[PDB]
DNA sequence: ATCTGTACATGTACAGAT
DNA sequence: ATCTGTACATGTACAGAT
DNA sequence: ATCTGTACATGTACAGAT
DNA sequence: ATCTGTACATGTACAGAT
């Protein structure tokens, strides 16, 4: 099959993992005693998640998601506007970062001070820290090894409690991975992000489950391993964001398009179709085409719940424009309709 | 016709609630006994285990089973005769129960404890029952209900890797598959005083046994809420009332025991993987079929551990030819009757 | 002398390489 | 089909701290 | 160290619907 | 006769308090 050769292509070599995974681990362990000595963050703890760490990564070993944990008790959460998803955090450390609550620029700003400092100190390796781009929760590295390699170490807030009420609808995986699955799934922490959207508010992150559930994604419990069959579920997640990532390169229209949009439709792809035989490997093609229907209609319909939390609408007209969602369902529709051109480019 | 067998069988709720109510009481009195004091056995944590923690107990709650397991590390264990499933353990608290760690000397203080504190008890009618030699239970006889045995059992825990004997066993990797083998093979193994020799202990793996059953299905969903109802607890059932309605009528039978039908029915369930192949409209040819496979178990003298594969239950040294063939021509009997002795009291 | 946070020892799933 | 590198979970040894 | 509070799975009992 | 929906009961994992 066609879809077979790009992934391929989009198929990481080992060389390259081994290599990447060298110098990204010095950096991140180095990173991360630094925090552990007078320090607030002292007693971080991380935490490996996206798509590298969930064998989704495509093309190149140029990209990992880090999270530093911090576990902080006894904390009290106020959701902001209704927005389901972005919360204020109340209570001789953490003293520095009280405004009469804890906020997240200032808290985000000394983590980002204490790793740009010890950044200045590698002189192992080819590496810098990444000019801040507003309202992001990310500190970013940029790596020269063989190639340029970004990590983005993320600030997280660990909270033991039950999970936020505007969660309780969510993760509905009943039909799929099941209640105990479910159950299990939500006595694990939750996590908040200093994401602004004010200076003050932190974001809910899932991304400890969402990776149990790429690592676990079969309604049959030995779906792809050893003794059991292979699904061609991961797959179709690559080539939609390999879709997603040649058009983004090629058009400033779709900046406002990340690859979480095309995480959670499959999500909401993996609810609708949970037996493990609607994603048999050949029928690669047609379970593709399914994923690209989906997520046309979410375009067009302007709708795409946030998986976790049903009342955020990652496709609201506050977040796109009605234009961009237009643009970007022009475009899947060509590459759909002609064989899908862009799967050569480059 | 079955199902009217299994309404039969089905534990009412309003015995389940007084059963429940007088057995935690009790239990949980010997193990605060077990640490207020200071002891030998200080740390025992409490891990309940068996048919009425599984579900599958049948008619009455009148037998519960619960582990008093204690952590014991730098544990060396020597396998006892090759036999696969019994060990001496080799090594601070434990001194007065050793040049090796005898069951038996544990065992004896762990019961002169449990009898001490069971004549303290006022306010149920509850005895230990004589000790049956070789066994690791501590046995309790309670009555205010009506009559409900507990047995009480010592386990040592071992953190460590599982005895070899125990690497090709537990063959769940196309059914529950290799995740959850390489979980369950995380948690730890445990040892009860049972001889075979006052200072061996076997292997027990209730707890793997107890996750098993209640997560027994090749679909995370079995038998869940928003899954489908099989009836692999439901053969097990059945298959247990053949064995007990037997064993009352036939002495002949005193060598068999439910840990037989358990654990053919794990190969069972081995040999079937698949939900559908154990879906409740086909209880009937289920049941037969679990039936086919112990009488092959017989036929052949073979029925071995799923954790341990070279120890055979079915051992001329455990079980003499002549009380499998007797169990054989009383199962072949009942299965093309009708099975006569369902409809018995 | 004893205690412990850190690092290592062991084992295997997943996926890429041969 | 088999072999191998990385990641990750759990157990435990031990130099440095008390 | 132990105890309680929360949440939900696994049961059973029974009436109304199919 | 069986199935489904609600209520009622126990067990159990784990967090936070003591
Ligand atoms: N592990 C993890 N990484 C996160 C999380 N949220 C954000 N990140 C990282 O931070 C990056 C930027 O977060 P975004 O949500 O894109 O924030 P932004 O850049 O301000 O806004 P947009 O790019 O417009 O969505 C992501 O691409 C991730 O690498 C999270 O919950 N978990
Ligand atoms: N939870 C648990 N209970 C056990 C275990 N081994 C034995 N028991 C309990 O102790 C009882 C007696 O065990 P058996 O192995 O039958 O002991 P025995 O009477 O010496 O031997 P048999 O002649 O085979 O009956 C069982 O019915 C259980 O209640 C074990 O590994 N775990
Ligand atoms: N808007 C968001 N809301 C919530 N979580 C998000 C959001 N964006 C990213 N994340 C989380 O952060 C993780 C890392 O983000 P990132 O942008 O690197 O994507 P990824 O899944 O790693 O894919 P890739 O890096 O290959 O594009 C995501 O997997 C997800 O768990
Ligand atoms: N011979 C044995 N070898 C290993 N483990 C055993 C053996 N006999 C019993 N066990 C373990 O002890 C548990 C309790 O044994 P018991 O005889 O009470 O059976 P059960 O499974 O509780 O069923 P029931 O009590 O309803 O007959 C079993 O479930 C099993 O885990
Ligand atoms: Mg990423
Ligand atoms: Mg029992
Ligand atoms: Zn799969
Ligand atoms: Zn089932």
């Amino acid at each position: 099959d066609k879809l077979k050769k790009v992934l391929d292509k989009l198929r990481l070599k080992r060389k390259d993992i081994s290599e990447a995974a060298e110098t990204v681990n010095k950096v991140v362990e180095r990173l991360l005693r630094r925090m552990q000595k007078e320090s607030e963050f002292k007693g971080v703890e991380q935490l490996n998640t996206g798509s590298y760490y969930e064998h989704v990564k495509i093309s190149a070993p140029n990209q990992f998601n880090v999270m530093f944990k911090l576990e902080v008790p006894r904390i009290e959460l106020q959701e902001y506007y209704e927005t389901g998803a972005f919360y204020l955090v109340k209570f001789g450390p953490l003293s520095h970062f009280l405004e009469g609550v804890l906020s997240a620029t200032k808290m985000l700003s000394k983590f980002r001070k204490i790793i740009k400092e010890e950044v200045k100190e590698i002189k192992d390796i080819d590496v810098s820290v990444e000019k801040e781009k507003p309202g992001s929760p990310a500190v970013t590295l940029l790596i020269r090894n063989p190639e340029e390699i970004s990590v983005d170490i993320i600030l997280a807030l660990e909270s033991k409690g039950s999970w936020p009420i505007s969660t309780k609808e969510g993760l509905p995986i009943q039909g799929w991975l099941g209640t105990k699955v479910r159950t299990n799934l939500r006595r694990e922490p939750f996590y908040l992000v200093p994401k602004n959207a004010q200076g003050e508010t932190w974001r809910l992150s899932f991304s400890h489950t969402e990776k149990y559930i790429l690592n676990n994604h079969g309604i049959e419990k030995t779906c792809c391993e050893s003794s059991g069959a292979k699904c061609c579920r991961k797959e179709c997640l690559k080539l939609m964001k390999y879709l997603l990532e040649q058009l983004k390169k090629e058009f400033q229209e779709l900046d406002a398009f990340c690859s979480y949009h095309v995480k959670t439709a499959i999500f909401h792809m993996w609810t609708q179709d949970p037996q493990d035989s609607q994603w048999d490997p050949r029928n690669l093609s047609s379970c593709f085409d399914k994923l690209l229907a989906f997520f046309l209609e979410c375009l067009r319909t302007e709708k795409l719940d946030h998986y976790f939390i049903p009342k955020f609408n990652l496709f609201s007209q506050e977040l796109i424009d009605r234009k961009s969602k237009e643009f970007l369902s022009k475009k899947i529709e060509y590459e759909r309709n002609n064989g899908f051109p862009i799967f050569d480019k480059l």
